[PDB]
């Protein structure tokens, strides 16, 4: 609704203190290690918050579409929203990492924390202190639930997976041979399936199927199909809103390509190129210069883009269904529908 | 003994490999992961292996003198060996980080993960997933034991409250200001009783308390009362055999000062010191320049260290003894003893 979901957009929004305070109050103080956890908040608050919070969200989005009148508690209410924060959390240490390895300038409207003089490459602990507040607040909100382990080795099991698909990245995009031989579709697709799906969709519907008992492995099968598909098509999405669409574009709207970015856009274009494009593209790709840049683009138009967007986003919604109506036998499906009804949009 | 100790020490060595298979076989492969999980591998066999291990092997011994003659077999000592890389591993991550922090170019002998060409940065996350492996070996060995989660939770604890630590370090020691205002015994110490002392000393004992079963909470404290010292007194000494004594000298023999490293010896000589010294080596520290680095030997010469090692060393000892003897009713002495019986010795 353009109402309620907006006011749960509030709960969770309103929370934040709380875990702030929860991270750090007692420790603001510690004759031994107050100055550190001074800072711990300081890092906490220009990190954590700052995007949209759709994924935290999520996980209340679904606790609530799962939970019955018996759990529907205040008290449950509360840890629905604390596992939430956790994954805004889990996030921050994520993206404050990738920032330095990435060599960014720009975050979410601001400078990189690593940028900020003083701070420099100390964010590396900096990250792995919010890493640890994640696991600070579900022990504080959980650990005396029958859920509390299967939540433990969610997140840690997550951050492995995600870790791994990082890993990945990191590896197929470098300009020492800058490379389009191993940007690889179904390479691309790993990295889509394991830097991002995972904590992206995953983590939160399932730690709310968690929460309320459904502890069954090949319940949590049926989820992770469906959801995957969603977490795939939401990033090549988010791939194509960024060069290939303008009006009213949220998140981040301007673009890249003078990132070797491995992007749905180039893959797809490195198929239905020749030796001619192939270097054309292969060669002001990855570079920051306004013909080029805005060369390449040409090249994707000079191979049609909007087309496999179009003969891609039409033909999910459609796989999407199915796997729905195939999976979702135990499970309401108006979840996985509120995802959809928020995440299939698109832009020409 | 010069002959069991030895051996579990060679157990313990033996069973690297298996952690090794154990954290990548299945993964090595994996026609989406696989490049990932190769890399792992390297990334664990050049970080891991390489110290003395006495850390790991410390569980080894607790979980020896610990158990009871129904608790001794095979299938309990891996996991004793198991939990035991698992500390081993913790380490790594922690000090394949702090490398890159410190832009170090050198350690345990050879060249730092960051500084092997091709890596860089990259092992900001290499650091990252060497911190998974160390649940995912617990979950693999352990996840059916009754003290599963007491050990999930001592070394996620543990982390945090290291992390802090280092977080302190980083703070306290920076040449904007280079300084050695904030260098306070009451920091230092500090600094060591959360960067090193608590996974140092602490949580290998303490993780094998838990697998007897001793859980009691006031029986962890009387735990970390004991080792808590011998883990500040450890550094210490480990403070003054890196100037101060040589012959024989194990771990790294060469030296410091180059680094501003916050160190008892300094702190120590900041308070023996006039107006004169005070500049003498607040000039001369930090600073790799054999008069200087040189030179503000002198000066801890000129006030006389090996003596406060002394009236150091002869005070701890005892502290020691009776902190035995008021925190061990219901854990064999035997243990705290060999902790003693080669972590005391010192050098003049
Ligand atoms: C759990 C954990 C702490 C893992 C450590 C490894 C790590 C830094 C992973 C990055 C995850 C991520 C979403 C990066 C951003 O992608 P991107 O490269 O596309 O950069 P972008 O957001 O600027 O587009
Ligand atoms: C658990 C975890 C992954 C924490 C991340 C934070 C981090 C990098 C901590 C460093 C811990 C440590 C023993 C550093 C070495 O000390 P040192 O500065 O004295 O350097 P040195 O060993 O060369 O002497
Ligand atoms: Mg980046
Ligand atoms: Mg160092």
């Amino acid at each position: 609704s353009p109402v309620v979901v907006e006011r749960e957009r509030e709960e969770f929004v309103g929370f934040f203190p709380q875990i702030v305070r929860d991270l750090t109050e007692d420790g603001i103080g510690h004759p031994e290690v107050g100055d550190a956890v001074a800072r711990l908040k300081e890092v906490l608050q220009y990190n954590a918050p700052g995007g949209k919070c759709n994924r935290g969200l999520t996980v209340v989005a679904a606790y609530r579409e799962l939970s019955g009148p018996g759990q529907k508690d205040a008290e449950s209410l509360r840890c629905a929203l604390a596992v939430g924060w956790c994954i805004e959390l889990f996030q921050a240490a994520s993206l404050v990492a990738d920032d330095i390895m990435d060599q960014s300038l720009t975050r979410r409207g601001q400078l990189c924390w690593y940028k900020k003089e003083g701070v420099g490459l100390d964010a590396i602990n900096d990250s792995f202190l919010l890493e640890s507040s994640v696991y600070r607040v579900l022990k504080k909100y959980c650990r005396q639930r029958p859920y509390y382990v299967h939540l433990l080795e969610l997140f840690l099991q997550t951050a492995y997976q995600t870790e791994l698909g990082q890993m990945l990245d990191l590896i197929t995009a470098p300009v020492s041979k800058v490379d389009l031989s191993h940007f690889s579709e179904e390479r691309y697709k790993a990295i889509v399936k394991y830097k991002t799906a995972f904590y992206s969709f995953y983590l939160p519907v399932a730690a709310a199927m968690y929460m309320v008992g459904i502890d069954s492995k090949e319940e949590h099968e049926n989820a992770k199909a469906i959801l995957l598909e969603m977490g795939e098509y939401f990033q090549i999405q988010d791939d194509y809103l960024d060069c290939f669409g303008d009006p009213a574009l949220t998140g981040k709207v301007g673009t890249d390509i003078q990132d070797n970015k491995c992007s749905w856009l180039v893959v797809q274009c490195l198929q239905r190129v020749t030796p001619e494009q192939r270097q054309l593209l292969e060669d002001n790709y990855g570079r920051k210069e306004p013909e080029k840049v805005a060369k390449v683009k040409e090249l994707y138009e000079a191979v049609g883009m909007r087309a496999a967007f179009q003969q891609y986003e039409e033909s999910s919604y459609r796989r999407l269904q199915e796997l729905i109506e195939k999976h979702s036998n135990r499970l309401p499906k108006e979840i996985f529908l509120g995802l959809a009804q928020k995440i299939y949009k698109r832009q020409k």
